[PDB]
């Protein structure tokens, strides 16, 4: 009989490897807000979500009334909230999803269960994750020589990483775009290939390329363009599977996506969905309309990511290489996740199954408190 | 880490109070499949089902690769038996959803919660039912008399009762179903009022049907013909919210149904579906669509019913009077539910929340061993 | 004025020559439920269809009924058994198709005329049959070796025996599938060319896999995914005609099909569609339409093929090599069918035209006794 | 091993009792075709169908190549004549049907067993008809006295008869029309009520008086208007199921007909379709379409009559009241079927289970001769 007794939250700013550049910005550390929820057992239920200071408000005005409630009443929750994403939006969801979370973590360690087993048990041990490259990777290059020097990293990611899938990172300069792809699988033949210019290519362009890309065979295009009209011109033109993060992004985009066969394939997104329930029932969906499903990645630490891969080890469809900016980063604020061979392993244990180092914590807190959120 | 150690199957028979007349039969008692799956840690997991012998010989031939599993694998065991409704059918998901059932309330004993509290927890503590009338509560009268003697039986089922709803069963005489709808809705002006004929009309006939029945406001048409394409010309000519448990009976039937506009509302039922899981993400996909669900009703007893309960009871979606057989039963197979003025009582405590009288399991087997099948 | 005076209902396990693999598993022998129709005037009508145990008590228990009727009778037959699939899916259709090939084997009998003769009249004589070959064909072989070793096979099998075309069993593995059948191609430029993956294969990867094997001029892609959405998806998209057993079964699938687009080709089979008539029907309703026709096999043994037979012998849409797993049995329960060349020679004679070896039939029901149904 | 010996054709003038109007003309008798198919076992099969010499002339055209032919090659006839009705049209079908019947005949009385139970058996020994009323029956009749005129005979009519349904004769004075069907209704509210201006109506007048015609509850408004274009308008607007024996007249018409959503109702004929197979297959694609279906009566006598009386008999789906000129005629050239409170009596005994009056064949032929067709 678990009831909340405390909602606290932390912004942290995390460090990156290496810059990372997509057609939007440049990179080079994450902020993340950082949720534990308290009951009255003793259990803490740790969620974490996207960007900082906003969505941290937010959570903090839904806490009040999550006082005395319990962690199993998720349902209550999404209804009682319904309306923080209509005025939030991508912040609101991602406000509620850190709550989301933090309430099944804390579910599993009351019920001494993994989340993964009560989201219908494992279907899959490890997670293979993607490489992503961007043109950060080739800093001195021409725009002559750009693609071999893109291939040439790729190559040595792949065959350093064992990663099964690549991903770039596209940009306005749609010509150069292909170039780079076309280097690429010149270079690896066999690996799983895609491009995401973050809807940054007009349709007109997105059809001229997605033209020129059918040869490479990709396993995706990923948002060429902005919208869904412009997105089903594009799947009604180019004869390569059509991904989105962008132009559905809600179930109320889900029904006129389909009418207007719009994509062939859809991410998931715990914290740009609101919740875990909610992103395996749009695994449902996807499978109802024979659609692929991947998920998405917006800079997830530890939490977030115990937090996906609970998801993709119980969820048959979620059978792709996923998105994950995890191996990118420099540091965590649990101990770290096993990433081995190009896979992350999906915890065990009760809840999310991950160790919160709270020094770690408070410092990178710290950290954000002194210089600020790196995002939005 | 309970692992599964027995599965045991019976088959029961439990009487009605009164007969009960569709378009299809007329019936005088339910049988049942009922499962129990013992674990290694001592907890017995119960499930229920429709029909009898060759649903439990399904449930028996899945048994030997259940044995050494865990309840919480349901993903797992699901995608293992995806061929089993290809073949079988109806009876196929039926087979599959009395296992589902039993792994949930194990996993609710396991786990010290409520299956209510496993689904996202209670957003309503009580279900409202359905008033099933049909022509066999009018046994004496003549075509003349029918529909007075059909609403003067309504008004004593309301009245007595305190049904918030109504459903005829309707037949092959749709000339005869508007007289009797006619005179109910004259004596019944505030009550919601359904009709289901079992898809026994044509589709001419039920869009004159559906014209002549417009003035009455009907809370739905249920399934007044048969096939995606004679519902969908109906709901194109017809101004009443179409409803089926016929035409969309599982996943692979709701993107057509969807495309051809098939459909207003559609019944879930575990039973039907295969599971507990297929049932909210059912939910989750007539939101998305802007469709009503409600729930069907195949005879469900106790158990079953109590996972009825569940999935209603944390449904936001599932906010209207249920079918339910389950007042009209003269006996049950667990201590009984409580049923108040027309609304079911959401059981509390672990698993189902219900206790299994195996004294009163083992005579109904036997009444069925001796008497055979009343389903089939 | 024939009246039936007995139903009789067995169940036989018959052994194959050779492993079978779909992608759904491997098989050795084929386990079906034969059937036997007595009338007053001492004529026998034999029918035969897929399956064991569950199918033989569904045809037990609508034997009773059958008593006193005429074998003539059949659309009075289908409409009071009208119910029966939709509760026990494929097996409720086959069990009706038992009866009624058996009552158009006793209308043949009774009318000293072949049922090829009742049913319009033969159009042709001979009926091709298609090699079926699966990666069971190449036992030992490594990925690499695996397309070799499969076309090597294929050339044997249609040097040897004449086979017109060829179908490949698809699996999860779809590159290795689309590997083979280049290879396959290579070998045999001029053989007619299917593979069939038994709805494995997502649609984004149908759509991969589709582009890719265009350039081979597949006679059909069969069933690469699940659904009519799916596959609807696919033939928007791929330059291959597409053909299923499996999303159009029945039909209720129909026009929500054609609307929807989804196919080019249908599989007709006697079993699957509950009778000789429904497949009659089908045929005319693929000519409406513009689709092409082909029967589907589900392990027929001799008398079910020489229903299947009559069908193709009277039907000019059926012009294509059917599959039929005929040639790969290693035994039957009539007088072996004249196979020659990869053609099977239509029946002549009363009735299917064919004689049960009543010890075989005897022996091999025995042989399930002991050994329990090969199937379900 | 019956083997067409002779193909012998007749063309017959017979008297009606009253005369007959329509949108396109007035008639005071019939002109048909009779053929008489003679076989070396000495086997008579006799068939009827619509007009005169040219009808005749294409008969005695395909009748040497009949020569030597089995009447059981049904199949093998209608591929060989298929061009026929591509040049000859409606004719051609005529023609075509007229062996097609014969042939029927002939493989019934061959085999010992009624045409019905060559079709599937009886599953109704009665077949209602239709009053067919037309504004000869009102001679005198102003415009403001036509509509009491019409009511008043049809109450006659249907009270003297027992006829089920009423068919109005429309005509291109489209408001009188509508005038006399209020008067109609007016005075005989129970009775199944119909219009058939055969396309005299233009589309906005179709519409005009559809809306109208809401109000009288119509079983179906049948072709207002000419084409499938047309009649799609007026099936998007008008709520009345739409019928036609004049947009949809040929297989070939069916698949646009479905996906313009032209028709809710459609007329088979035997002699419109070409045979008995066609119109056994057209109640099947009605039934997966969700069509009502009927039957379009063309003058047929007692011949004709017995063909559809055969198929109305085997065919669940055509459960309506026919079109049938029968009881309007004077006299026939079989001994008189059974006609009886306004249905007529399925024919039992071998073949269509007529017996021709081959002095009234002599005369009537001779009647022709003299006098020359009606029809044309």
């Amino acid at each position: 009989m678990m009831k909340i007794t405390d909602v606290d939250v932390w912004v942290v700013n995390l460090p990156l490897v290496n810059p990372f550049t997509s057609s939007f910005e440049t990179k080079t550390g994450e902020t993340r807000t950082v949720v534990r929820v308290r009951t009255d057992s003793g259990v803490e239920g740790w969620g974490e979500t996207m960007w900082g200071a906003p969505v941290a408000a937010i959570v903090r005005r839904m806490a009040p009334d999550l006082i005395g409630t319990s962690p199993f009443a998720l349902e209550a929750f999404h209804r009682k909230q319904h309306m923080v994403p209509f005025f939030y939006g991508y912040l609101g969801y991602a406000a509620i999803a850190a709550v989301d979370v933090a309430c099944w973590d804390a579910m599993g360690k009351a019920t001494g269960q993994s989340v993964t087993d009560l989201l219908g048990g494992a279907v899959r041990d490890e997670v293979p994750i993607t490489a992503l490259i961007t043109r950060a990777d080739a800093p001195g290059a021409t725009p002559a020589d750009l693609p071999k020097a893109m291939a040439e990293h790729a190559v040595r990611v792949v065959e350093e990483g064992g990663f099964d899938a690549v991903k770039l990172k596209g940009t306005t300069d749609c010509a150069g775009d292909v170039a780079i792809l076309r280097a690429v699988r010149e270079a690896l033949p066999g690996v799983n290939l895609r491009v995401d210019p973050n809807a940054a290519w007009s349709v007109p362009d997105s059809v001229r390329a997605g033209i020129a890309l059918e040869e490479l065979d990709l396993e995706y295009l990923e948002d060429p363009c902005v919208g869904i009209e412009g997105m089903a011109q594009v799947k009604a033109k180019v004869r390569i599977p059509l991904c989105t993060n962008m132009c559905v992004v809600r179930f109320e985009d889900f029904a006129p996506a389909m009418r207007l066969n719009a994509v062939d394939v859809i991410h998931g997104d715990v914290y740009k969905w609101g919740g875990i329930a909610a992103t395996k029932a749009l695994a449902a969906h996807c499978e109802t309309f024979g659609l692929g499903m991947n998920l998405h990645s917006g800079g997830e630490l530890g939490i977030a990511t115990a937090a996906h891969l609970a998801v993709v080890s119980s969820t048959p469809v979620l059978s792709r290489a996923i998105d994950s900016m995890y191996y990118l980063h420099a540091d965590d604020i649990i101990e770290p996740l096993h990433l081995e061979n190009g896979r992350l392993r999906v915890p065990s244990g009760p809840g999310l199954g991950v160790s919160v180092d709270e020094d770690k914590l408070r410092h990178y807190a710290g950290v954000n408190e002194r210089d600020g959120d790196l995002t939005g």
